[PDB]
RNA sequence: ACGAGAACGCAGCACCAGCUGUCCAACCUGAAGAAGA
């Protein structure tokens, strides 16, 4: 990494935003208090990482 | 009633002329918002 040059991410789309619920997996799908807006699927982002 | 008396070592004259406090040098190195809210 100290000889690698990782860069930032490029543009992430604005029309691909979709709020989602966080759920539990332990033998039941009980919702959890914290929610968050997220990014909807089938979105493509690009980089320039060499 | 003195080898004496009288007699400015004084007058004119720029410590001055030319000369980059410059040249080289990355404020740089190493470091996830996860996690049982």
């Amino acid at each position: 990494f100290a000889h690698l040059q990782v860069s930032d991410s490029e543009t992430i789309d604005l029309e691909n935003l979709k709020v989602y619920q966080k759920v539990d997996y332990s033998k039941t799908a009980k919702p959890l208090p914290l929610y968050r807006e997220c990014l909807k699927p089938n979105t493509e982002i690009t980089f320039t990482v060499s």
